[PDB]
């Protein structure tokens, strides 16, 4: 009924991945957006989760990933949109066809960035919020969209004001 | 010996995280990384994973993630850098110490962002290939530091030149 957003230090060792995977799917738990990389403290991660649930849905998650001795701190994040950051990052790779300058229009109005170009098209890196990322991606012309690669949504609370 | 990239696409339901971390735990792959999120193709993710292997690692991974029914296509990325592009996303909480200037300027040296402000700190979005963001890191002042949530790489093939 709404999605919520979990953060999560790690040990990261061998098979750990395959541990949180494992509870969460064996839990019925319905996870929406997936982030994963290496976190304030050397040898831990940090995990962002989204997950489609209710208003258990944090507590139940808090619960049962404690149960992973791995699992070191759970840290919801503020449901308020306004109470935290959240941001997506693309790869898009799009094939030119007579549109080069609609194209390159698009990328300066969104604050993306062109990585590699040839005559042939541009790959083009755009981060924001889901909601620029998506309108952005569908903004270009569908049939010369070669390749997207997402990662999920990192967020944070905001400093507290 | 080396670090390899792969870009997977999978069907995308419930269940399926699950058994691709089966797989590769199950299997003795080091994986150094990964990414997931929505694709070019409506109802396929895809995935890019990083390695740490010998020259028959991609075959291998290959070979035994087809397995899955949901594993639809394996790419393996480009092995020489200048074939392709990396990029790595993080969100970077920073206390202030008296040198609020000399953390804007490294964030104007860097190209960051800065996506939050109090009295207190900042939060700080920066992109880049994985040695921009760790370069960036690491000049922070370690004591200043208070969250880290990064996303693995993603990576794509560049136009062919
Ligand atoms: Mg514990
Ligand atoms: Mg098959």
């Amino acid at each position: 009924i709404r999605e919520h957003l979990v953060s999560m230090l790690v040990h990261n060792k061998p098979g750990v991945m395959r541990k949180v995977a494992n509870l969460f799917a064996r839990r019925g738990f319905n996870i929406s957006s997936i982030t994963v990389g290496e976190s304030e403290t050397p040898g831990l991660s940090r995990l962002v989760i989204m997950v489609k649930g209710d208003d258990k849905t944090i507590e139940q998650i808090e619960k049962q990933a404690y149960k992973l001795v791995e699992v070191v701190k759970v840290t919801p994040i503020d449901p308020l949109p306004e109470n935290r950051v959240e941001r997506e990052m693309a790869l898009i790779k799009v094939r030119f066809d007579e549109d080069k300058q609609e194209i390159f229009q698009l990328v300066e109005i969104f604050r993306g960035k062109i990585i590699d170009v040839s005559r042939e098209g541009a790959i083009i890196e755009i981060t924001g919020a889901r909601s620029k990322v998506e309108a952005f991606i569908n903004l270009l012309p569908q049939k010369q969209v070669e390749e997207i690669a997402r990662t999920g949504i990192v967020a944070m609370n905001r400093w507290n004001v």
